[PDB]
């Protein structure tokens, strides 16, 4: 009915009060079934629980559809029975809603991305695209992906819904616990920077948590982002009484944080388990008509796994490890399918200091892109670090980045008109930061020269809106073909002065000499003195390993 922008006009004018909880609802009424099926089983009740909520003031009330995905249906025998549970959903909300907004609800399918369960990212896009294909079509006013608790599914879920409708309002939901973490490991900062760069339209917080303890858990996402903002807390922290799980929190006590998250910019708010009608009554009479709060957000440059944020403030480690060339026995394994010698080489570089590993697969012709697919969702969750996506066709990338679980960084793109704007378009839409290799038309041969490739990027990335996304390699090269390490060093320099940060393939410096782990040692402390931030190195060598930490500890950026 109403498209993003409407709706988003509509927000930005005031605050709006979503709906309470349904299943604890239908229970009163003497229905324990599996919420959905009443929308087959049962009409009659599901709009009861509607028109009380609507009754009760609710600006936007959520269809029937939680666990209405075909994944999660399956899981009670009610797989062919999507269609209509997810169309008379949408029908029995709109005759209740009336001029009211309904939003498409959808919950997570229980089952975790693979290695961690079995599933890849494409039968995630796949399985809740076909729920979103219906919602639209039976006229939602917007959708809500509702108490995710992995930021791999939840992407496959937005950009699965976006594909299907580019005008559809679109919120994405986490649940965090008590730790402030989600079941994977996010944190609000790590999802507020992974998915606010995405074509949603809000983000926000549900479930797992009382208004209390949500409170500096939403304060934090909403630092991260300016986006719009929902909130909907349990109904305080959980007690079991009779044997039973209950949210007791009254509507009173829950009713008067409504002001605090209306403090942090809140944009709509309701409640999740626990919440009745009387509750939003409450919140209907509190809330009043109130105009949101200015949003904006703190920015930094960051890179993400589902349970790592790494911020660019200090020196970064990217190892270097995962990648075929030159290496016969890696180069064999990685064509025929084998994880376990690449997980055991992240994890490796991991317990030796790397904090992001760059990972390429040799000549991509040669290689199962299943199996690339695998690899690129496997590190971040085995390793629990971020990646550097070192890949060369572009169609490879795009599998690469549409299953990369957080905010990459995609190594390379030379400072060539056509392979940067078709590299950041796929950044734009996939999200993730890109290293910028100083070089196209040849090799630069001097300081003067890295610099106006450096200046022709900038002027690039201003007219596409990158330049906050972008790491600049100023390109060594071999010191025996005369690489002029020395001219590099000036760049790092200059680049370092204009607040951009910088890397370099350390190991080019030395590929063809021997001693070349103190070559590269004694590049890698004169890069950092000159403003290097970050390098992709080889985290096995010990000796570069303790000299680089001694550098840090000399220089005071720690000990």
């Amino acid at each position: 009915m109403r498209n993003r922008r409407e709706v988003s006009k509509l927000l930005s004018e005031r605050v709006l009060l979503l709906d309470g909880a349904y299943g604890t609802e239908f229970m009163k009424y003497g229905y324990d079934d599996l919420p959905e099926e009443l929308n087959i089983k049962a009409p009659d009740v599901v709009l009861k629980v509607h028109r009380s909520y609507i009754e009760s003031g609710s600006d936007v009330i959520l269809t029937n559809t939680f666990g209405a995905t075909r994944m999660k249906l399956r899981k009670h025998g009610l797989e062919d029975k999507l269609d209509p549970i997810v169309r008379n959903a949408v029908r029995i909300a709109r005759r209740a809603a009336g001029e009211k907004l309904v939003f498409g609800d959808i919950g997570p399918t229980g089952e975790l991305p693979y290695p961690l369960g079995s599933t890849l990212f494409e039968e995630f896009y796949e399985n809740f695209r076909e729920t979103v294909e219906i919602m639209v079509e039976e006229g939602v006013d917007g959708i809500i992906f509702e108490t995710f608790s992995d930021i791999l599914e939840l992407k496959a879920a937005v950009l699965a819904a976006r594909e299907v409708s580019r005008d559809v309002f679109l919120i994405a939901h986490m649940t965090f616990d008590e730790k402030g973490r989600s079941l994977t490991g996010t944190d609000p900062a790590n999802f507020a920077i992974t998915f606010d760069e995405l074509d949603i339209d809000a983000l926000g917080i549900n479930c797992s948590l009382g208004p209390e303890e949500i409170l500096p858990i939403f304060q934090e996402l909403s630092q991260y982002t300016d986006k719009f903002l929902v909130v909907e807390p349990n109904a305080g922290k959980p007690i079991v009484e009779n044997g039973k799980t209950v949210y007791p929190l009254k509507p009173h006590d829950f009713a008067v944080h409504i002001d605090s998250y209306y403090e942090l910019g809140v944009n709509i708010f309701g409640g999740c388990c626990g919440t009745t009608p009387e509750h939003v009554k409450l919140f209907r009479k509190v809330l009043g008509n109130r105009k949101p709060l200015q949003r904006k957000k703190k920015r930094i440059f960051a890179v993400s796994s589902p349970s790592k944020l790494v911020t660019f403030d200090h020196f970064v480690v990217i190892g270097e490890r995962i990648n075929p060339a030159g290496r016969k026995k890696l180069w064999a394994e990685m064509q025929k399918g084998n994880e376990e010698i690449v997980i055991k080489e992240a994890k490796t570089q991991v317990e030796k200091g790397a904090e992001v590993l760059d990972v390429n697969f040799g000549i991509e012709s040669q290689i199962d892109v299943r199996y690339v697919e695998k690899i690129v969702q496997t590190l971040p969750y085995v390793s629990n670090v971020p990646l550097s996506l070192d890949i060369q066709n572009v169609d490879l990338t795009e599998r690469a980045l549409r299953a990369y679980p957080g905010r990459s960084l995609f190594n390379s793109a030379k400072v060539d008109e056509e392979e940067l704007e078709m590299k950041i378009n796929l950044l734009k839409k996939y999200g993730g930061t890109l290293i910028v290799l100083l070089m196209g038309k040849d090799v630069p041969k001097s300081f003067e020269e890295r610099k106006e490739y450096f200046e022709k990027a900038l002027k690039i990335l201003e007219r596409h809106d990158f330049s906050d996304r972008v790491i600049f390699d100023p390109g060594v090269l071999p010191l025996g073909a005369e690489g002029k390490p020395v001219e590099v060093l000036k760049t790092i320099e200059f680049i370092s002065s204009k607040g951009f940060n910088t890397t370099v393939g350390l190991s080019n410096l030395s590929f063809g000499l021997p001693d070349r782990s103190y070559y590269n040692t004694a590049f890698l402390v004169l890069g950092i003195s000159k403003g290097l931030s970050s390098a992709i190195m080889n985290p096995l060598d010990e000796t570069l390993m303790k000299t680089l930490n001694a550098t840090l500890v000399i220089l005071e950026k720690k000990e």
